[PDB]
DNA sequence: AGTCCACCGGGGGACT
DNA sequence: AGTCCCCCGGTGGACT
């Protein structure tokens, strides 16, 4: 659970274990003893928290040691398992650590989505826990889904075709000279809900946890929308990033210029919303950086920034509170 | 050395060692046991080598065996004093030896700059080792220099008050917003006229001692305010290995700089390129086929000119001679 | 001392 | 099984 508890790590069946012994079981070209289950770590420590969505102590819980708690948990059960023997390279904790804090500031942005959405058809506004129910015009038209994109994604690939074919245009004018502009992809995507989603339930239902069937639903999503996104329909991008370096700056703010020059530049979109989450931004360093304009439009068109803001969740709360104020506030001009 | 002397080892101060000892001695905020001095590490490993300037031996040796070295010597050096405990994190290797490649790849270059200065200015075109001779009608007005820019450099203080300027005229009219510049992990710039008959620009160099270290990491300096917006002449980035995320950097500042050179102080196309021995996944490569977003609002190429890995030290600098040769044609003799 | 910078390799899971 | 994708935190030194 979210506070370590050798009674629910002793009904596990071996293969729900957050540690994993690999001694015997060695890996291709590499040294690890034991592997770190961050599936399963995410289903223990968040199998019913869903945090800003549970306990009070939990919503305002300082929000690194809630995205570091699963880490903590898994060590201990190897600590008890094995002891001595064992032992995790710092590189293993990064790995996972960056990936849990992805996966879940995506599940607390899935649940702001469910109540959102709910409300936004003929819903209310959910009791607990409580949060300022938004001000603007409800309508169905209005939802949104929350995309958690994967590893080798393509932002691309959720653009309704007419769109893709824009762009397959343009880059075959490229390809004719030596040149290539591939699209890669965000952490997560806010999209506004295609209009025959619009009456599904599943895009309504806040989860209890990440359960391992639950974090499916999550990873999936996307796979529903490809092909059914308009252009202007990418409302928000985000890119997680737990601690920061001067040099791992780059990947959000390179892609945030390429959706833009594509979106706003090829495909007339509004301003293309992409900024970027951290927990540990050490310096202003960061800050600075990401008020760089956005490159296509310095060569007729109003200027604005490529990242729109550097965000530091304080508590899985602020998340959630700081989010539905942008959904209030960006699904205005929409007509619905 | 080189190769690993027990001996020599044992003649070194402690303050000269390879791995320091600071269990006794701690960093606030660090679990850091024990220390990696990459600058005793250059010293000792390459106080009398410089890659492909040295016997054909190291010349044309595996590139990448080269460049771990150094981390190969300390740790034998560290399991001798330390036998029981001695221990360091991935992560502290990971960063020395990121270093050292950057270092010791300007290390090359600069011999290269070098030998081809004086090649230009009149002299020689040297032979120990062996180089195909240039085929550019010489001139002294087309030596270049190579600087190692260091950690929280910013590129655009290399440029020439009149340039850097312009680089506010419009950068000024453009702010809550802005648009920083950083820096390449190094530069090689046309020599500026006031230096040509200088000296320093045309010794090559034996080792990588900590006076030889500091000469080249404090290059730049001589050059900031001095240099022309074409001077620029090319500009590399150094990673060791590869990772697909960590590949934006040299490509965002790329951009940047093709921006404002190009667009804004009409400058010749800019050459940026990457250097890495281990690519790995081969995303890398069709990455960097980017097109310049600058020109594609204006008529183009692309930003990151290729990807470089290369085999040996002799190869890197056969590779830049080749470059000089055929880019300072553009230089007016 | 304390603060900032930019190095990169060991990783768990998708996918084939 | 083999390969690839994107995670980041632990660092050695320049400055102040
Ligand atoms: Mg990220
Ligand atoms: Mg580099």
């Amino acid at each position: 659970p979210f506070t370590y508890s050798i009674e629910a790590t002793r009904n596990l069946a071996t293969t729900e274990r957050c540690i994993q012994d690999i001694r015997n079981a060695p890996v291709r070209n590499r040294s690890t003893q034991f592997q770190l289950a961050q599936q399963n770590m995410l289903a223990y420590t968040f199998g019913e928290v869903i945090p800003g969505f549970a306990s009070a102590g939990i919503n305002g819980m300082d929000y690194r040691d809630v995205i570091g708690r699963p880490v903590e948990n898994a060590v201990t059960e190897g600590t008890h398992f094995f002891r001595d023997d064992f032992r995790v390279d710092s590189n293993a904790k990064a790995k996972v650590a960056g990936d849990i804090f992805e996966i879940v500031s995506s599940a607390v942005m899935w649940n702001c989505a469910a109540r959102w959405n709910s409300l936004m058809v003929g819903e209310g506004w959910r009791s607990q826990p409580r949060y300022s129910r938004p001000t603007l015009s409800p309508s169905p038209r209005r939802q949104v889904a929350v995309l958690n994109l994967p590893r080798s994604f393509d932002w691309v690939s959720l653009l309704v075709p007419e769109s893709q074919e824009v762009i397959e245009e343009f880059r075959a004018g490229l390809r004719k000279d030596g040149l290539g502009l591939p699209t890669s992809t965000p952490d997560l995507a806010v999209v506004v809900l295609p209009e025959e989603f619009q009456n599904d339930e599943m895009w309504r239902e806040e989860i209890a946890g990440l359960t391992r069937p639950n974090q499916i639903l999550l990873s999936g999503a996307y796979q529903r929308l490809q092909g059914r996104v308009q252009p202007g329909e990418i409302s928000l991008a985000v890119a997680f990033k737990r601690s920061l370096r001067s040099d791992r700056l780059y990947q959000p703010l390179y892609e945030a210029n390429v959706m833009q020059l594509l979106l706003e530049g090829k495909l007339g979109a509004p301003k293309v919303e992409f900024e970027v989450h951290t927990l540990a931004p050490e310096g202003t360093n960061a800050f600075v950086t990401y008020e760089a304009a956005s490159l296509y439009g310095l060569a007729r068109s109003a200027v604005h920034r490529a990242i729109r803001e550097l965000y530091v969740p304080p508590t899985a709360a602020d998340l959630a509170r700081r989010f539905f104020a942008f959904l209030n506030e960006r699904m205005e001009l929409v007509n619905g």
